[PDB]
């Protein structure tokens, strides 16, 4: 298991332009492409991320492309942020993974209301950051998924994506 399995596992796979937990058209492994509701928008923002005229589809191979870029987008967020950064930098690499896995769902943005979550895991309390990150319309609105990622932040171990 890495980043990039567990991102495929919580994200699926899917070669046409379709609509993401919140509503938002995406595409490949979780790529957000716009907050809009026009489907014009949409495959504007697609054409421009794949470099071509795609009119909605795109190959396994440029799904991947772009998950790679993503998680680098991540990652290299989490490290431009000075709230972020040393949380990051306090966890071994399976938490590490974890980390990435939430900035990827939700953004930098997302992330900001997490600041005593954040606290408790830089302190490694965690059962006390793991019931505080349940805490979230985060965990909320995408249960499954939230519950993956906060095993991952409570134990340092894989298990929460063994068999699947
Ligand atoms: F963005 C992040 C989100 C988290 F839940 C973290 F623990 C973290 F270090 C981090 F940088
Ligand atoms: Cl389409």
């Amino acid at each position: 298991m890495n980043i990039f399995e567990m991102l495929r596992i919580d994200e699926g796979l899917r070669l046409k332009i379709y609509k993401d937990t919140e509503g938002y058209y995406t595409i490949g492994i979780g790529h957000l492409l716009t907050k809009s509701p026009s489907l014009n928008a949409a495959k504007s923002e697609l054409d421009k991320a794949i470099g071509r005229n795609t009119n909605g589809v795109i190959t396994k191979d440029e799904a991947e492309k772009l998950f790679n870029q993503d998680v680098d987008a991540a990652v290299r967020g989490i490290l431009r942020n000075a709230k972020l950064k040393p949380v990051y930098d306090s966890l071994d690499a399976v938490r590490r993974a974890a980390a990435i896995n939430m900035v990827f769902q939700m953004g930098e943005t997302g992330v900001a209301g997490f600041t005593n979550s954040l606290r408790m895991l830089q302190q490694k309390r965690w059962d006390e950051a793991a019931v505080n990150l349940a805490k979230s319309r985060w965990y909320n609105q995408t249960p499954n998924r939230a519950k993956r990622v906060i095993t991952t932040f409570r134990t340092g171990t894989w298990d929460a994506y063994k068999n699947l």
